[PDB]
């Protein structure tokens, strides 16, 4: 698996299926984003997953 | 003064007179972006600050 | 002024009257402090201001 | 798997062999703790990851 992570391809680890893709906005000024290969999302974040290369945007 | 906030454009208060952006990467999957209105940047980033409507494309 | 930074006392700048710590969670597994000299808070969350000495324990 | 993540004891997802934590400092004021159930640290990342419950700090 291969997935975006800033700008960079990276290859995901044996145990990370998942390319993911998230946002956090905790503070009016700042904003989080959470690129790269990863494990199982959460329930909750069940679309910020994807298990294709190069599919996390 | 007036500042872009991450797909706005916001107006400071009376205290704040720079608009910021600054973009981090304190892990390799998470970037983390400042952009807003602001105090003085410090010295060694004098130039992340600037002080006009709408400067911190 | 002089407030908290993360284990440090810094001084503010002169535009800076303000001592702030905020703490958000944009992600479960990720908690971000905000924690050092500071423009005004917002209304909404005017308390998060302080504007003593080391006030933002 | 059971790891610490800011306050509570969470349930890994069988694809997260591992606990985490690690800390960030992208700019003056601001502190992050990533702290979860994670899979397979970098190899940069080495002593962040850790395979036994709660051990993550």
């Amino acid at each position: 698996l291969k997935c975006y992570q800033h700008g960079k391809v990276v290859t995901c680890h044996r145990d990370m299926k998942f390319c993911y893709h998230n946002t956090g906005m905790p503070f009016r000024n700042l904003k989080l984003i959470l690129q790269g290969c990863s494990s199982s999302c959460s329930e909750t974040e069940n679309n910020k997953c994807c298990s294709t290369d190069r599919c996390n945007k």
